[PDB]
């Protein structure tokens, strides 16, 4: 408590040193008046729900243990007052869900490539360094900034259609601009489709690489038995192809945010 550590440089700080630039979507965009630094601040009210206050505390514990993972949002510090805790986090430009809403259609494979590399490495790091299997990988969990960094959101970072499956559905939704269970009226109707219907694979007519379609087919393997672990996805050729390959995520992002 009492410090913001940004870049490798530590500053003494209190909550009043921060200027509220408004809600992001209870994460605030705040400016550290001392420096000009613009950060994200989660506010946890002491009067709040006890279960979800325990989640925030467990999520923070993991975040603080993940300094060495570039693919997870980092914590700069915390402030504790009589009624609140303020958690200072890396600021990111937007999440993939908002990014799809703004775009109003498909996100290009090259972007989803860099995205998949970052998110699978985050999810592998969580499993192999903290014994966490992340429940729900959704587009709202995937953050991007205008330096082209992609990082996993810290929500639920401490937990027959979760994990690898949820990443598969995330990628189809973003690659097509269409949530595959769009026309379902209830969560129950959705679970019905997952169990009874063929997996919602990528269309064959959009110029998606074999690697991308293969990757998604593997995530959407219905049978728990034959369904791959983060360990194996981390070896998939879709990952090998985009892991090394150069993609100007920065310009692409700026282009989008400017044109919308």
């Amino acid at each position: 408590t009492g410090y913001l550590t940004i870049g490798g440089q530590r500053y003494q700080a209190e909550i009043n040193d921060l200027e509220n630039l408004g809600e992001m979507g209870q994460v605030w965009k705040m400016r550290f008046r001392k420096t000009g630094h613009v950060i994200a601040v989660k506010q946890m009210r002491r009067s709040g729900n006890k279960e979800e206050n325990k989640r925030i505390l467990m999520d923070l514990d993991v975040v603080l243990k993940s300094h060495d993972c570039p693919y997870i949002v980092q914590c700069f510090g915390t402030f504790i007052t009589n009624t609140d805790v303020f958690i200072a986090m890396e600021l990111m430009g937007t999440c993939a869900e908002k990014l799809k809403k703004r775009m109003q259609g498909p996100i290009p494979e090259r972007i989803l490539g860099k995205m998949t590399v970052a998110i699978v490495k985050a999810l592998y790091y969580l499993k192999e360094k903290h014994g966490v299997i992340h429940r729900d990988v959704k587009p709202s969990n995937i953050l991007l900034d205008e330096r082209g960094q992609i990082k996993l959101c810290d929500f639920g970072i401490s937990g027959i259609r979760a994990d690898v499956w949820s990443l598969g559905i995330s990628l189809v939704e973003l690659a097509t601009g269409q949530f595959p269970y769009k026309n379902c009226k209830t969560d129950f109707e959705v679970l019905t489709k997952v169990l009874q219907e063929e997996p919602p694979l990528l269309p064959g007519h959009m110029g998606f690489s074999g690697d991308f379609q293969s990757f998604v087919k593997d995530c959407l393997t219905k049978d728990h038995r034959k369904r791959p672990k983060y360990n194996k996805l981390l070896e998939h050729s879709f990952i090998k192809r985009y892991e090394t390959l150069e993609v100007d995520v920065a310009s692409w992002f700026k282009d989008v945010m400017a044109k919308t």
